[PDB]
């Protein structure tokens, strides 16, 4: 939405870290712990956050909490975003906390 001067690529882990730092109010995702880098997802707003991204992507395809969770969990083996024993809590690695932006790299479908 809204025509842009240049094209950009983002993907799921980038969006949730960017969400807080965007200048929008941190209602859907908030910080647990500034040094640990645990972030807490708000229980009420899980569908709304996923729906906003889904309608940002387009009319045709839905995106929902499960669909996001299956994709989000899959980062854990690489270790960029790590799960906690509380499902709605993840913590983020040094590289993702340190640097934010855009990149293009190939990946298989989920």
């Amino acid at each position: 939405h809204i025509h842009m001067g240049s094209k950009k690529k983002i993907r799921l882990y980038q969006f949730l870290l960017d969400l807080l730092r965007s200048g929008d109010m941190k209602d859907s995702i908030w910080w647990v712990d500034k040094d640990k880098g645990t972030f807490q997802f708000s229980s009420k707003h899980k569908e709304a956050l996923a729906h906003r991204w889904g309608i940002q992507k387009g009319n045709r395809k839905k995106m929902t909490y499960q669909k996001m969770a299956r994709a989000l969990r899959n980062y854990g083996k690489t270790g960029e975003v790590k799960k906690v024993k509380k499902k709605l809590t993840y913590q983020f690695s040094g590289e993702v906390l340190g640097r934010g932006g855009l990149a293009e790299r190939r990946l298989p479908p989920h």
